[PDB]
C-alpha cells in the first residue's frame, strides 16, 4: 500500500483505489495502473521534473528503502496477477531489487523529488509506475 499526496491530490496504484478514491475522482488510466483523487488536506509530495534514472525505493516487505538503478519508463508485457491479465503496461520502468504484490504504492524518488509508485515485480525485479509525465499534478 502506499500513496503521493501533492497539492490536492492524491496518487494510488489504480488496482488498490477505494470507494472514497472513485467517489473524487481526478483521473485514471488502466494501462499506466494510476488513479489520481482529489484530497481536503494539502499534502507534502514534491513530484520530480527530471531525467533520473538513479533513486531509492520503499520495500514494505524489508522496512527498508533500497538504491536502485532503473529504465526509462516504457511498454513493457506484464504477467497477469489478481488484479489485472498478462498485458502491455505503459510508463513502466523496471529496477532490480526485492519486492512483493503488496509492495505496491511505495515510493521511488530521487534529489528532485517522487518519481513513481511500486506497481510490478517478481523474482528480483520491481517496477514503477512512473509519474514524471503529468505535469498537471503541479498545479489547482
Ligand atoms: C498487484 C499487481 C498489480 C499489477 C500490475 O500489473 C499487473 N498486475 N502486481 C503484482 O502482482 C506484483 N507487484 N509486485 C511489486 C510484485 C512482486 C512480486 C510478485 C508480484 C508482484
Ligand atoms: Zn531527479
Amino acid at each position: 500500500s502506499g500513496a503521493i499526496y501533492v497539492g490536492n491530490y492524491r496518487v494510488v496504484n489504480r488496482h488498490l483505489a477505494t470507494h472514497n478514491d472513485w467517489a473524487n475522482l481526478v483521473w485514471e488510466d488502466s494501462s499506466r495502473d494510476l488513479l489520481v483523487s482529489s484530497t481536503t488536506a494539502q499534502g507534502c509530495d514534491t513530484i520530480a521534473r527530471c531525467d533520473c534514472q538513479t533513486g531509492v525505493y520503499y520495500c514494505s516487505s524489508r522496512r527498508k528503502h533500497y538504491p536502485v538503478s532503473f529504465s526509462k519508463p516504457s511498454l513493457i508485457f506484464v504477467e497477469a496477477s489478481e488484479y489485472y491479465p498478462a498485458r502491455y503496461q505503459s510508463h513502466l520502468m523496471l529496477a532490480v531489487g526485492h519486492s512483493e504484490p503488496g509492495d505496491c504504492g511505495g515510493i521511488l524518488r530521487c534529489q528532485h523529488g517522487v518519481v513513481g509508485i511500486v506497481s510490478t515485480g517478481g523474482n528480483g525485479l520491481v517496477g514503477f509506475a512512473d509519474v514524471r509525465d503529468l505535469l498537471w499534478l503541479d498545479e489547482e
